[PDB]
């Protein structure tokens, strides 16, 4: 439907210095998920892995979590809930824990939470947060895009950012960060293009 509110969308890297990073992966026509430093947008195909990086300065209390919502980006859109369309809502798709409708999920982790905000009607999805490894510098969580950006009925060619907040226990922000997406069939293709839109 149409949410009356629209989250906000400012970088905010707070007390534990919390910033996104992206495999640095080119644009052969073989790879499946490629982020544009220029665009700052991510490139990425139906279905396949999505890694997003969480890089702090400081490490966050345990409790906290990693939340993921995906909203409109141009401003006459805003107000409406980013959402599958009606075929791949009613694919044969589950993984068992997503619900059929929300955009992103998060593969790899039964610990996995999806919420359909009772008075926004938002999806997001939440994982908890870990520290990297010892000797890693990040933390990595693979995220699914499962509807296209092309796909009618759904997003129909409407550019969509994801909104990664960090919060505490209680739901409290703690940082925030931002990215454009676009899912297509071809992400090093796409990108190398849209990357030569602009110059
Ligand atoms: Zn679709």
């Amino acid at each position: 439907p149409l949410s009356s509110s629209v989250p906000s969308q400012k970088t905010y890297q707070g007390s534990y210095g919390f910033r996104l990073g992206f495999l640095h992966s080119g644009t052969a026509k073989s790879v499946t998920c490629t982020y544009s430093p220029a665009l700052n947008k991510m490139f990425c195909q139906l279905a396949k892995t999505c890694p997003v990086q969480l890089w702090v300065d400081s490490t966050p209390p345990p409790g906290t979590r990693v939340r993921a919502m995906a909203i409109y980006k141009q401003s006459q859109h805003m107000t409406e809930v980013v959402r599958r369309c009606p075929h791949h809502e009613r694919c044969s798709d589950s993984d068992g824990l997503a619900p059929p409708q929300h955009l992103i999920r998060v593969e790899g982790n039964l610990r996995v939470e999806y919420l359909d905000d009772r008075n926004t009607f938002r999806h997001s999805v939440v994982v908890p947060y870990e520290p990297p490894e010892v000797g890693s510098d990040c933390t990595t969580i693979h995220y699914n895009y499962m509807c296209n950006s092309s796909c009618m009925g759904g997003m129909n060619r409407r550019p969509i950012l994801t909104i990664i907040t960090l919060e505490d226990s209680s739901g409290n922000l703690l940082g925030r960060n931002s990215f454009e997406v676009r899912v297509c069939a071809c992400p090093g293709r796409d990108r190398r293009t849209e990357e030569e839109n602009l110059r």
